[PDB]
């Protein structure tokens, strides 16, 4: 049972020997001999091709074997194959860390497969440099050959590097290049409020049931309560919060309570709580929110009782739509509407360039109040007004100045870029001709601060330079505007008149406290109160001789000395903070002040005419009575009389005694030292703000920025874009300081007697880290389906799960207290939902079920993998378990080597019988199927073309690299199974000389 050679002591291995009628084969490994006539085809044998197909099957359908989201696969999915073709030669069982790209073995179509090949060659160096680009009409057997080559080379590089880090990077660079897996398939569009280039709304589906909702009532603003009109746009930025969901409404009330009790809750400090709210982005959320805030303020503070109790919680709305005020009035003015009619009237008549400004009459009429003869109180809708804001006429223009100074694209910049752009912006601000800055700021502010029936709001960026550390550098307007502000406290009260004469000159008059009309003789205090204002927008203004401008100061101001507050000059303006050296004018017996093209009593700049300089383009002059005492205070304290009417705020002299300060810019820089922190510095200046007549300080939103860079808010970290609703400089400082600095700022403000406003931002949330498969439809900013988009009821990977430790710590936690203390809040039916808030479920973590949708994320229409027929692949979690065919376990009945009669056939991948071909098995042997499809296994010399002489043992294996000793001589078959003739050969140590018939001569 061994055949050794007795002379050389060597055994013969892989040797077939004839012993009479007996045939003995001595095997490869040990030379162990066995009856050659009894060798049988191993019926468990598989082909080399079959092993390749099986190695690439998924190890399993568990979460760890196949990277997924809710069971769905993505173009980025890596998986654990059953076997790894290690170093591109040896099939080896996979470990659980042997994850591989699904795109190494599967493609959505053969076009993509071909692009994959060209990309892996050109960018991965995974195929020979000089190989033709693969074509659209590329053969599928050619594509498959070279896909296997790529596999082999990938495993080769993985072996030299011991890593797939390079491969994660390369595959995602490749993915990113396909239209179906990038923004090209998302219909990028910036129309309306698609500030980030597009929206996807969340829709109910059986495929993604955990993200379904009974609510998602969209666009339901003050003009669209029932849902039958268009309303404002529901969609704005980032992840849009579904505020029509009763459970979400309860969570907004929870958060509102937190802000109003922030100092108690976070530091046991009753002096560190906010006093009011700014409702941010009102026209972008369910208007039910205005009613929920009202009801809570009514239960906690008794807002509607009297002016005294209401005015102790000044609240304002960011409500841009022109039909909003009537609505705000209808529901009790729980928060002040803005007067956008009036702000626009200022933009149109003062704030434009000399050749853009319109006649000044509109300042009198285009407003919630007609100011021709404003001589009553409690008769109009109460409002706040303003000239600029952190966004309005600041953020766009500043980004223009940044782009112009640096050359970078719009809205992209680093801190050096901001600074250079700020330099350019401030130079523009200080020119006569302005490109990025508003004109006539002195006049605009004079209108702002002398209007009756208005709570004016002063903007930080008009007192201090927008870019820089908090309060670092003053604007050119600081003296002018603060002069106006202290003058407002001291003199501005009572009735108002406005008219525009024949020369287009506006005269604006306040009578002082105790007089509503020009005919009222007023009280004691009236005498040295009131104000007279002359404005023109005509840089070329010239009055003709004799012509004049009359201010009708009134019957309380007959034969009286007035002195200048502000005069226009050639290069600017002159400010006078009191009576010293201020030019004078005298009223006549009628109380009329007269100006002409001539100076009064030889005093320079007391004549009326046009100027054009960095402050004034047109004309500004402001006059008050002389000889007011230095402590004169013209304000009116709110009455604690019971309200006859269901409202909170009333438009009167007490409300008119309030000034809001918007105390930030988007462009405040990050502090370089703790003393530079906005909120520390706010704490140091509360008396300064009080001196200006500021009664409420509007703080920036204090939520920690997402810092994700997906919008201006998360570039300069203003606080409008955040992940965690309850993290107010707590996890780490916000741009303005720690939560400690915040509390100290609030406590210091309260010490001065100032209120403080929390910016309430219930529209949206940014940068949630947890992925979620959601059925989405591409849509405009109202959620109207984008008709040309193929993204329609399509599963899509969203970033919708998370919210921070503070949302987790506090979400829903005060709902108990609220039920206990104010049960009345939980019984109110709100107008859009027509049911109550729902406190029975606490939100401690966000997921898609609580969102109306998201900006487009640039993952691509096809990112979530589906078969040709539209069926989604899935592990089995969210829908039917269905995996690609190359990952799936295949039925092998009829495939591979099948016995039929006394023959073995081989049926290929298409179940095709193979004829006249060699097939290699997974362990290295070759087999030949003859022209009839029949495995040869007869142990006889046979001629085969592709001619050579082959011999196949009874188990069908091609005999090869060995000797055959028959009674008629010995033959040698080479490494390819072909008989050798007529040469000397060497196989290892053995040398074999063969003649022309193949017979062995010597060895
Ligand atoms: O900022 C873009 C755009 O948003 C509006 C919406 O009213 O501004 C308010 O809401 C945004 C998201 O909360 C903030 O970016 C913005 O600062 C805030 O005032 C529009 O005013 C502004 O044009
Ligand atoms: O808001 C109306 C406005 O949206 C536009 C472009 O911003 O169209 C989008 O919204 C449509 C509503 O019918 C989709 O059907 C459409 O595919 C998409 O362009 C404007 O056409 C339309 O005036
Ligand atoms: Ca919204």
């Amino acid at each position: 049972q061994y055949y050794i050679d007795p002379t050389t002591g060597q055994p013969r291995k892989n040797f077939l020997l004839q012993n009479g009628n007996d045939w003995i084969y001595f095997d490869k490994d040990t030379g162990a001999g066995t009856n050659a006539l009894k060798l049988q085809f191993d019926k468990g044998t598989i082909s080399a091709d079959e092993q390749y197909r099986r190695g690439n099957e998924a190890y399993s359908y568990d979460d760890k074997s196949i990277e997924n989201v809710n069971g769905y696969l993505t173009a980025d999915t890596w998986y654990r194959p059953k076997q790894i073709l290690k170093d591109g030669t040896t099939w080896t069982d996979s470990k659980e860390t042997d994850m591989r790209p699904i795109l190494m073995v599967w493609w959505p179509n053969t076009v993509t497969q071909a692009y994959y090949l060209n990309y892996m060659k050109q960018y991965g160096n995974l195929l020979p440099a000089s190989l033709p680009s693969f074509s659209t009409d590329a053969d599928s057997a050619e594509l498959n050959h070279y896909s296997e080559l790529v596999q082999q080379n990938i495993e080769k590089r993985i072996s030299e590097t011991g890593s797939t880090d390079w491969l994660r990077t390369l595959m995602h660079e490749f993915v990113t290049k396909n239209s179906m897996w990038n923004k090209d398939s998302e219909n990028v569009d910036y129309g309306g409020l698609q500030l980030q280039g597009g929206f996807l709304k969340y829709v109910n589906s059986d495929l993604t049931k955990y993200a379904n909702s009974d609510w998602r009532l969209m666009n339901r603003t003050a003009t669209n309560i029932d849902g039958k009109n268009y309303g404002g746009a529901e969609f704005l930025l980032a992840n849009d919060i579904d505020n029509s969901n009763p459970v979400v409404q309860a969570e907004e009330l929870n958060w509102l309570y937190y802000l109003m009790n922030f100092g108690t809750i976070t530091g046991n400090n009753p002096e560190a709580n906010f006093d009011g709210i700014r409702v941010n982005a009102v026209d972008n959320v369910d208007v039910d929110l205005l009613s929920i805030a009202r009801d809570y303020f009514n239960a906690a503070y008794n807002m509607e009782q009297s002016d005294a109790s209401a005015n102790k919680h000044i609240n304002i709305l960011e409500d841009w739509g022109w039909d909003d005020p009537a609505y705000v009035n209808k529901i009790g003015n729980p928060q002040l509407t803005m007067d956008d009619r009036l702000r626009n009237a200022i933009m149109d008549t003062l704030s434009g360039a000399p050749d853009k400004n319109q006649a000044l009459n509109k300042l009198i009429t285009q407003s919630l109040v007609n100011r021709a003869n404003d001589n009553t109180e409690n008769a109009v809708i109460p409002s706040y007004n303003f000239v600029r804001a952190h966004d309005s006429n600041a953020q766009d223009q500043i980004r223009q100045a940044i782009q112009a100074a640096t050359g970078k694209p719009y809205g992209e910049f680093n801190l050096d870029d901001e600074k250079k752009g700020m330099e350019a912006y401030i130079n523009d601000q200080n020119s006569t001709n302005k490109k990025w800055n508003l004109y006539n700021m002195p006049s605009a502010y004079t209108i702002l601060l002398t209007n009756k029936d208005s709570v004016p709001r002063v903007y930080y960026g008009d007192l201090y330079q927008d870019g820089g550390q908090y309060m670092e550098h003053k604007t050119r307007y600081f003296d002018t505007i603060t002069n106006l502000l202290k003058t407002r406290v001291k003199y501005v009260a009572g009735g108002q008149t406005m008219s525009v004469d024949k020369n287009g000159i506006l005269t604006n008059v306040r009578f002082g406290k105790g007089a509503m009309n020009a005919t009222d003789t007023g009280t004691d205090e009236t005498r040295t109160e009131g104000i007279g204002v002359v404005i023109s927008n005509n840089t070329n203004l010239k009055l003709n001789d004799g012509e004049s401008v009359v201010l009708h100061m009134g019957a309380a101001h007959k034969n009286q000395k007035y002195r200048a507050v502000i005069l226009t000059t050639e290069d600017g303006v002159k400010n006078y903070t009191n009576d010293t050296d201020a030019p004078v004018a005298y009223t006549d017996a009628n109380g009329d002040l007269h100006f002409t093209n001539t100076n009064l009593d030889g005093q320079q700049y007391t004549a009326v005419r046009g100027y054009a300089n960095p402050d004034v383009t047109g004309y500004l002059a402001v006059w008050v009575p002389a000889g007011a005492a230095d402590d004169q205070d013209a304000r009116t304290a709110p009455s604690d009389e019971a309200h006859t009417t269901k409202t909170a705020y009333r438009s009167n002299a007490a409300l008119d005694s309030n000034v809001i300060y918007e105390g930030f810019s988007n462009f405040i820089y990050w502090p370089t030292t703790e003393s530079e922190r906005t909120n520390v510095r706010i704490a140091q200046n509360a008396d300064l703000f009080k001196s200006w007549g500021i009664t409420t300080f509007e703080l920036a939103p204090q939520y920690n920025s997402s810092k994700d860079g997906t919008f201006l808010d998360s570039i300069i970290d203003n606080g409008y874009a955040f992940t965690d609703r309850y993290d107010l400089g707590m996890s780490t400082p916000n741009k303005y300081g720690s939560d400690e600095d915040l509390r100290n700022a609030l406590q210091a403000l309260h010490k001065a007697g100032l209120q403080a406003i929390a910016d309430w931002v219930p529209d949206q949330i940014y940068n949630l880290p947890g992925k979620e498969a959601v059925t989405v439809t591409r849509s405009d900013d109202h959620g109207t389906t984008w008709e040309v988009s193929p993204i329609k009821n399509v599963v899509y990977i969203t970033n919708t799960i998370g919210g921070g430790e503070y949302q987790k710590k506090y979400g829903g936690e005060f709902l108990d207290t609220l039920q206990k203390e104010y049960p009345q809040l939980f019984s109110q039916v709100y107008p859009v939902t027509q049911t109550t808030i729902d406190p029975s479920v606490k939100i401690k973590e966000w997921s898609a079920k609580y969102f109306n949708g998201t900006n487009i994320l640039h993952r691509g229409a096809g990112y979530v993998l589906r078969s040709n027929d539209g069926k989604y692949y899935n592990l089995g979690t969210s829908t039917q378990q269905f995996l690609p065919s190359q990952l799936s376990v295949q039925d092998n009945e009829g495939y591979g080597f099948v016995k039929e009669g006394n023959n073995y056939h081989y049926y290929d991948e298409n179940k095709q019988m193979v004829k006249d071909a060699f097939i290699q098995d997974s362990v290295g042997n070759w087999y030949y199927l003859d022209k009839n499809g029949n495995m040869v296994a007869n142990q006889s010399p046979v001629e085969i073309s592709s001619s050579g002489t082959y011999l196949f043992l009874n188990n069908g294996t091609s005999f090869r690299s060995g000797l055959v000793k028959t009674d008629a001589g010995t033959y040698y078959y080479d490494g390819d199974g072909r008989m050798v003739r007529n040469q000397t050969v060497s196989d290892g140590a053995m040398t074999y000389v063969l003649d022309e018939n193949g017979k062995l001569v010597s060895e």
